[PDB]
């Protein structure tokens, strides 16, 4: 974006030219600078700005393509006053200056805020912890200097989000005094001082003076260019049974097929059952199903879509098998080539499932008997790297393909002819090792035999359907070995065979030493370049071993292609302890498989794998929830999410929690939901960025008494906490549906008229928008006194409605609100005097018309927000007529001024008693149709107030119930306000932000552990701000590495309050290739991650009964492997085992595998906001280990 | 002076204008102050 101070330089140079001087001798004054639209400089091309000066009027103008950009007054400073730039009298001399922000810390804070300033705009050499005094670097440009002054202004503020200059009241510049104010640092760089004074609203730096700076929230670009791919790391046994037994749709499909088969031997909405029905209508025995036999070949192209046939592919089994294939690949590049692609259609699936791998180079070709088929979807092939080729199973593989890594057939649907020839040709073609992925049906199960019957063609071999032992023996003939099998309920299977590679006797290295002495041994073994004996690591004793990460990190390292691991980690303490010995048969088979990863958990032989996590947002039953716009400006994203009111069981008499039967929608809510209004324009440091919907409700108090109240926000919910001073007692005659409409509209009407306009009987007043709630309340109040009322409406039906509701009105008391014609009406019917009170919720051109209607001694009440927000001019000449221009904002009561509110409360109550306060009309929607209500109000045809029925009303006056009915709202993480939370290494770059997240989510008692304590300005600023907010932060030096340290840390947390959460973010990095590593390096790297987490586990099992969160952060190096981080991998992989073993028992546990963190591999850094949102997602899942990274490009 | 004095107004402030020049010249008045509850009074005792 073009800097706001950039326009200043342009206009300044224009004036200098017009005066015949230069910038270096033209002290200048700006006044009433208004920035209208932000200009977005393009990547290529240029943008043209023209500056026109009205010298006589001392006004300028900046325009772009005929559109106004900036406007204001610029004139020379005739007689500069050097003392104007003196640093204003300060409240504190600030002598100590103990800690301060350096450039890196200040711009890290700014970047977290949203600003992405680069080098040329980085000028704040250092700043105070409050952003009130600083030291600004001086290059020879003014744009950067003034932009840095504005950056200093922004830095110290407490608000969040992106704020940009919109209005400035006065700027004074004096280059001579500026050059007199600069000075040289100990280096050769020039520098100037800056002071920000919020009390006086002035920023002074050198020969510049910014006063009256106004900044307004800017909508986020909603680009969300980062979409992290999220996976779950779960154990996966090599052999599985009943793969799809969980599903019932496939069960119903098979039931229908079984019924059709019984009909044959004793809906047609899916391919296989429809073909079965086609057989049924005819006689299978008669004519040898000649007609159907001809029709049998017709359906084969559409046959694979059958959900029964393609169930295994859709299941995670295919992903697991492909992941196993890629893991054993010696390098990051793989070669795979289909066979019989014209029927298997695996080209669609395999490339997609392998995409999440960040560093996978894939070569794919679809090989078919006849090109006439694969040409059918050639276009659908081009977008992917899938190549083209002609090949037959019986024929030998052309040397073009030759050594192949992976071979996918899907013969379950494709016709493989003779299995012997196909297997022979393939296994010969396959590279030594490699993999042969085959998907075929089986005999000995209903679907297989049914299809076999249906087939009338030899080449399919009944679709090549044999018994499981038949396939196993055939594999035996071709010398392959099975390293994968996945049976399915409906009989389909998924084999994965690996052509063996001859190997010498492996070298076994136990890895159970506690001192990491084996690191020397493994290094020595791997040193030898000329050798191929594969090392087989053993991790038998410690189930908290992390050899998986060690292996992954070492595969990429030199000579790492000869590394295999065997770990025996059983979560259940009562499982069989395997005998892994050179003579043991179990070791014989596991070594025969020639598979890198071999973990034996709870009686099985599998390997950890990755799987894409379900995208659905977790949902839970919950009494307390609120309406949230998960994406601003998209009413279709409305939904119900959990609320912090679930906590706060004890409550002081000052507040009391109330159920919400009917919640109203006011116009502010529509503006917020549509995005036309920011979430920070409302007073009160809400900080949620959402949940600011709803201002009034009608429900029942805790005691069961009926009530209606007004709240600053969060009224659209199933519960609402507020002080009793903002509640009224709905009378017996009315109904809660009616009571929802009274509060806000009548309170604002009374406060505007009686308390501000001090209206009296016999007065004439103009009330705009008569049909609206405020209009109707004002009309009802006015006529009760006995006033004469003019109203403006937008249609004839609204005139009819107002006439029906208010009989006292007459045809002469209505005007038009869509034009400025009402001015003439009011002036004519009033005799030209005008009106006394005016209530104006209207826009610019119409607001001026209202001012012309005021009579002498009139009073203009402004309840709108557009002209006031944009700072439009108001001619003072109207005041020569005795006139009071009021500005009414009812929301000012919630923040402060509680003494005045009781007056409005009493006025409203008196009106309700007397009968003046009569409920408006209500168009009631339901709890599940909140979006419908929002859209209906957006249309604007509503007369009366839209309402939402959260719950129905019982007949009785009092019920003294316990809790409302339970609904289903998106689950989100909130924490009690009476529990403590521990963040090991909480002063690091990540951990301060995790605390900030926790503090925003309710945490009041926090403990941060760090070896060196507070040591930087950023940490001091953060801790001071949190303590000022009222949080009992407490920094401890307890090192969780030793058990004494863990016990002490938990003791401190308990003394502060019961321990609820434990987050371990401690990290010490000692990077290096295996050749340069040492045992002590591994010890140091594993102290905080592996020993600390074990000690936390022990201490929490001993003395933490109310704990609900146990989170430990890992890295993708453990999962995807990384070269030169072996110690990091071993430390992290060992953490995951503890978390997994905690959940099998029942205790909380969760380990996150992050990618790269940006704000504080082949994957881009992930911004902090996305990280925290994804983290909020992960704390609700039922899983153990989870991952999050953003793929490159 | 008048524009400087407006900015001194606090929340729920009240401005009394017993002057006449700025009113007679119909000089502009920024309406952004009314976002703070503020009443602008034009006091003319000649009207009684
Ligand atoms: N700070 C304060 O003191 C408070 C401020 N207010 C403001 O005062 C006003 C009171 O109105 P409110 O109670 O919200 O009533 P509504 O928003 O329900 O109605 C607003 C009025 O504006 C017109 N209108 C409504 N919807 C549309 C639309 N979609 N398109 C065009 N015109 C429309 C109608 O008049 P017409 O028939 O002429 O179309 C209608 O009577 C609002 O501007 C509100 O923001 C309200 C209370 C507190
Ligand atoms: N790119 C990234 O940042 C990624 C990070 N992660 C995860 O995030 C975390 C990194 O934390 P982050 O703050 O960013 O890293 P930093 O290195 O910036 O901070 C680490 C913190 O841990 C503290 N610490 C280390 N060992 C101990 C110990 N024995 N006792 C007490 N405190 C200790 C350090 O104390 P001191 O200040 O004295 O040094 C420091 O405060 C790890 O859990 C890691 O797995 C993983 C993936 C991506």
């Amino acid at each position: 974006l073009f800097p706001a101070t950039g326009y200043l330089s342009i206009v300044w140079k224009t004036l200098a030219r017009a005066l015949g001087l230069g910038v270096e001798q033209l002290p200048v004054v700006f006044e009433d600078v208004v920035l209208h639209q932000a200009t977005i400089l393009p990547k290529t091309g240029t943008v043209s700005l023209e500056v026109r000066l009205l010298e006589a009027s001392r006004a300028f103008e900046v325009s772009e393509n005929g559109n106004l950009v900036v406007s204001g007054k610029v004139y020379q400073w005739d007689d500069p006053d050097p003392r104007l730039f003196d640093h204003p009298e300060s409240p504190t001399p600030n002598p100590t200056e103990p800690l301060f922000l350096a450039q890196a810390e200040v711009y890290k804070e700014l970047r977290l805020r949203g600003y992405d300033y680069g080098p040329h705009f980085q000028g704040i050499l250092e700043a105070s912890l409050e952003g009130d005094s600083g030291r600004l670097l001086w290059k020879d440009n003014w744009v950067s200097f003034m932009d840095t002054m504005l950056q200093m202004s922004i830095l110290g503020s407490a608000k969040h989000g992106l704020y940009l200059p919109t209005r400035v009241t006065a700027i004074h510049i004096d280059p001579a005094t500026h050059r007199q104010k600069l000075y040289t640092l100990q280096d050769k760089a020039q520098v100037a001082d800056v002071v920000v004074s919020r009390w006086l609203r002035v920023t002074v730096a050198g020969g510049v003076h910014i006063s009256g700076l106004h900044t307004e929230s800017a909508p986020r670009r909603q680009q969300e260019q980062q979409v992290p791919i999220l996976e779950k790391f779960c154990f996966t046994p090599h052999t599985e049974e009943g793969c799809l037994s969980e599903r019932a749709a496939l069960q119903e499909e098979l039931q229908l097929c079984k019924g059709l088969v019984q009909a044959l031997q004793t809906p047609s909405q899916q391919e296989l059952p429809r073909l079965l029905s086609a057989a049924c209508r005819l006689q299978l025995n008669g004519n040898l199903q000649l007609e159907l036999a001809q029709v049998l070949a017709q359906e084969r192209p559409k046959l694979p879509e059958d959900p029964l046939l393609s169930g295994l592919l859709d299941s995670p089994a295919l992903k697991a098998c492909l992941d196993t294939a890629v893991e054993n690949m010696p390098s990051l590049k793989m070669k795979v080539v289909e066979v019989l692609a014209g029927h298997g259609h695996l080209y669609s699936r395999i490339p997609g499932l392998l995409s999440p791998h960040p560093l996978l180079q894939l070569s794919y070709t679809a090989t078919d008997r006849h090109p006439q088929a694969l040409e059918a979807a050639q276009a659908e092939l081009q977008q992917h790297d899938v190549a083209q080729g002609q090949w037959d199973p019986a024929d030998p593989a052309p040397s073009a393909l030759g050594s192949a890594d992976l071979l996918v057939c899907n013969c379950a649907v494709a016709a493989l002819g003779d299995p012997a020839s196909a297997l022979s040709n393939m296994v010969a073609a396959l590279r030594e090792g490699g993999f042969l992925l085959l998907h075929t049906l089986l005999r000995g199960h209903p679907l297989g035999d049914i299809v076999a019957f249906l087939t009338s063609t030899e080449p399919q071999y009944g679709q090549g359907i044999l018994s499981q032992d038949a396939w196993e023996s055939l594999f035996s003939r071709v010398s392959l070995r099975l390293v994968g099998l996945k049976k399915s309920f409906y009989g389909s299977t998924l084999f994965l065979c690996r052509r063996p590679t001859p190997q010498d006797s492996p070298i076994f290295l136990p890895v159970d030493d506690t001192s990491f002495r084996w690191v020397e041994s493994l290094k020595g073994i791997l040193a030898d370049e000329d050798s191929s004996r594969p090392v087989w690591l053993k991790a038998i004793n410690c189930a908290t071993s992390g050899v998986v990460g060690l292996v992954n990190c070492l595969r990429r390292e030199p000579g790492g292609n000869r590394l295999r691991c065997v770990l025996l980690s059983n979560l259940s303490s009562t499982s069989h302890v395997p005998e892994v010995d050179p003579g043991s048969a179990e070791l014989q088979k596991v070594l025969q498989g020639d598979l890198v990863m071999n973990v034996y958990r709870d009686g099985a032989w599998g390997a950890f794998r990755h799987f894409l996590l379900e995208e659905d947002k977790p949902e839970e039953p919950t009494a307390h929830a609120f309406v949230s716009t998960l994406t601003r400006g998209d009413l279709s994203s409305i939904r119900w999410v959990c609320s912090s009111l679930r906590h706060a069981q004890p409550t002081c008499p000052g507040a009391q929690l109330c159920t919400v039967y009917y919640a109203s929608l006011n116009f502010r809510d529509i503006m917020l939901a549509t995005g036309k209004l920011s979430p920070d324009a409302i007073p009160g440091k809400w900080t949620s960025q959402d949940s600011l919907l709803g201002m009034e409700f009608s429900g029942r108090d805790a005691s069961g008494k009926r009530v209606m109240g007004l709240v600053p926000a969060k009224g659209l919910a199933t519960s609402v906490l507020l002080s009793p001073d903002f509640l009224w007692d709905v009378p017996s005659n009315w109904t809660l549906e009616e009571a929802a409409s009274v509060p806000v509209v009548y309170s604002t009407a009374y406060y505007a008229l009686v308390v501000r306009g001090r209206v009296r009987p016999g007065e004439t007043l103009l009330i705009h928008s008569g049909s609206g709630g405020v209009g109707q309340a004002a009309i009802a109040i006015a006529l009760s006194l006995g006033c004469r009322v003019f109203t403006t409406v937008g249609s004839a039906e609204k005139r009819a409605y107002l006439q029906a509701r208010f009989p006292q009105l007459d045809s002469t008391s209505f005007a038009n609100s869509r034009d400025t014609s009402f001015e003439q009406h009011v002036l004519w019917h009033t005799g030209g005097k005008g009106v006394d009170l005016v209530l104006n919720s209207l826009a610019e051109e119409k607001l001026q018309a209202s001012v012309r209607c005021l009579a002498t001694h009139g009073r203009f009440l402004e309840i709108g927000k557009f002209d006031l927000s944009q700072n439009h001019p108001l001619g003072m000449a109207i005041f020569l007529k005795n006139v009071t221009f009021h500005g009414v904002l009812l929301d000012a009561f919630f923040n402060e001024s509680s003494a005045d509110w009781r007056e409005v409360w009493a006025l409203v109550q008196a009106g309700i008693r007397d009968g003046v306060v009569r409920p408006l009309k209500c168009t009631v929607f339901h709890g599940a149709q909140v979006e419908d209500a929002f859209r209906y109000m957006a249309q604007g045809k509503h007369i009366g107030k839209v309402v939402v029925q959260v719950l129905a009303e019982e007949p009785e006056a009092v019920l003294k119930g316990a809790k409302p009915k339970l609904m289903s709202a998106i689950s989100k993480t909130f924490c009690p306000a009476h529990k403590s939370y521990i963040i090991a290494g909480g002063l690091g770059g990540f951990g301060l932000e995790l605390a900030q997240w926790l503090i925003q989510r309710g945490v009041q008692k926090l403990v941060l552990t760090s070896r060196s304590g507070i040591r930087t300005g950023y940490q001091a600023k953060q801790v001071r701000r949190w303590r000022r907010q009222g949080v009992q932060v407490q920094v401890s030096t307890s090192n969780i590495s030793s058990l004494e340290g863990a016990r002490g840390l938990i003791a401190e947390a308990a003394q502060l309050g019961p321990v609820g959460g434990v987050f371990n973010l401690a990290v010490v990095l000692r990077d290096g290739l295996l050749e340069n590593q040492t045992p002590e390096f591994f010890q140091d790297v594993c102290k905080p991650k592996y020993s600390g987490t074990l000690n936390l586990d022990r201490v929490t099992r001993e003395a933490c009964p109310e704990l609900d969160y146990f989170v430990v952060f890992s890295s993708v190096s453990c999962g995807r492997g990384n070269a030169g981080q072996s110690n990091y991998g071993f430390a992290n992989s060992a953490m995951e085992r503890i978390c997994e073993k905690r959940r099998h028992e029942g205790l909380p546990g969760l380990a996150v595998q992050w990618g790269a963190i940006g704000d504080v591999s082949g994957t881009l850094p992930q911004r902090m906001a996305s990280c925290l949102e994804v983290l909020d997602l992960f704390l609700n899942q039922p899983h153990m280990v989870l991952s999050s990274f953003v793929l490159a490009e």
